[PDB]
């Protein structure tokens, strides 16, 4: 008896690109049907902050509300690591809520990028797979594209990042190509997009 | 307060190794210091078999034990997709808490066990990586493993399954080896055990 407060970063993805908005979302589940309004207050780095969106109330199958407050964040904040303090207080609630949350803490790690071209067993099928490997980066917030000729490449598919043991990540991004495509010498190219690279960006190229 | 029970399958290679024990593993937390006592009904398919083990209990040091029984399962029994139960009943309790999990149904996919040498660029470190990538396979329960000479190497890192578009998953295995023994012609090899696969096992060499 009595709601709890849970409360999410931003998608990595949203954070490093300029034309995406990054934002702090705050969840309150378990408020009454009886009392089912929330006020929340937002704080970054202290300073209060108005221009938080609230959503309308949906009811769940626990017959219990679940309200939501979005915050957009500066990119630049995000990065800098300032700190988002969501307040929630309801009235069947005796005292207000508070969490914080912020960029991951630590020393940032600059990613080590590689492509490995298709196993010779793999120009076998029509199909072959183009590798990219990005190690040992901090935080775990990233972002991996493909591209060729200065377009989009669509089908590729990214694993999470995997925490290795001195404390950094790695992840691998499967490129999956037209053997045509390949054996013509085409020049396909792995983006990465993290804080700790200069400009929070690099590419690497793959062909022969 | 009061008990929460978790069920989990046995470990993929478990269940595809004939001198293996797979087994479902039944935990308790959040139990009382003053009702310690609980007991397990495991239902096979239905019918009940009474040969599971019951762990003594374990004090966490939240300051509540920590019970677990564990049931032994038959290997063809559980890649058939029969579904285990575990009930469990205490006094502090007031209804029983039951928990079902079975083999992921869908028609089993053969993994495609491809591997890729360390990148050009990787070969200035004295530490390289050997990428194992293992794509195209259903379900999820897959082991992978590395050997060298036909001993296991160990300092390796394997992300989980990833779902593709087609319904199939695949993943990436980072074997880091000093490049000394790289460059030696060592000849190194991924193992791949899946129920898909011929003898549930097959092996990549890879050197140059
Ligand atoms: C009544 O039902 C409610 C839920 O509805 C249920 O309806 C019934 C009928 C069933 O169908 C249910 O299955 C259904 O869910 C219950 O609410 C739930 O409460 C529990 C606990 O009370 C919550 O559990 C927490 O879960 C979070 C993870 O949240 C995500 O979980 C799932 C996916 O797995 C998802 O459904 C959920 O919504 C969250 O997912 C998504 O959340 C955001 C959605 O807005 C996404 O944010 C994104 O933001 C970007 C911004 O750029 C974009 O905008 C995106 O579009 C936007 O979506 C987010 O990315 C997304 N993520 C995913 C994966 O989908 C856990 O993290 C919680 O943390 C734990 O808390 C406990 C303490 O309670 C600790 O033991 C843990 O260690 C951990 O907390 C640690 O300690 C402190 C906190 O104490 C932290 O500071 C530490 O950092 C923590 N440590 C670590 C290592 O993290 C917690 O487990 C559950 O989410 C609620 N369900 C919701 C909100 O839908 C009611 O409880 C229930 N009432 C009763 C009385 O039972
Ligand atoms: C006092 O402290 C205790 C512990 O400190 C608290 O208990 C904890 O409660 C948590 C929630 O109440 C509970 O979280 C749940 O976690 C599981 C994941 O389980 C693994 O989590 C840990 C690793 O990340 C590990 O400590 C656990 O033991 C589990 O790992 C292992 O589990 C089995 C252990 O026997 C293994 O089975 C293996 O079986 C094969 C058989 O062939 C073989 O025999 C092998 O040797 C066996 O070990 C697993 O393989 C092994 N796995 C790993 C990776 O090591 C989540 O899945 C849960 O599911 C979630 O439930 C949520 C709702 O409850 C839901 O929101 C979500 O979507 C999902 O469904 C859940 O998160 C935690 O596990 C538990 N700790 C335990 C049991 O040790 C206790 O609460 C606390 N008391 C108070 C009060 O605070």
């Amino acid at each position: 008896g009595g709601p709890s407060v849970f409360l999410f970063p931003p998608k990595p993805k949203d954070t490093l690109m300029i034309s995406r908005t990054p934002e702090v979302t705050c969840v309150v589940v378990d408020v009454s049907h009886e009392d089912p309004e929330v006020k929340f207050n937002w704080y970054v780095d202290g300073v209060e902050v108005h221009n938080a969106k609230t959503k309308p109330r949906e009811e769940q199958y626990n017959s219990t509300y679940r309200v939501v407050s979005v915050l957009t964040v500066l990119h630049q904040d995000w990065l800098n690591g300032k700190e988002y303090k969501c307040k929630v207080s309801n009235k069947a609630l005796p005292a207000p809520i508070e969490k914080t949350i912020s960029k991951a803490k630590g020393q940032p790690r600059e990613p080590q990028v590689y492509t490995l071209p298709p196993s010779r067993d793999e120009l076998t099928k029509n199909q072959v797979s183009l590798t990219c490997l990005v190690k040992g980066f901090y935080p775990s917030d990233i972002a991996v594209e493909w591209e060729s000729n200065g377009q989009p490449e669509n089908n590729y598919d990214t694993t999470p990042p995997v925490l290795k043991s001195d404390g950094s990540f790695f992840l691998y991004s499967d490129l999956t190509v037209d053997k045509s495509r390949w054996q013509q010498g085409n020049v396909f190219s792995c983006s990465v997009m993290h804080e700790a690279l200069h400009n929070h960006y690099t590419q690497k190229s793959l062909s022969l």
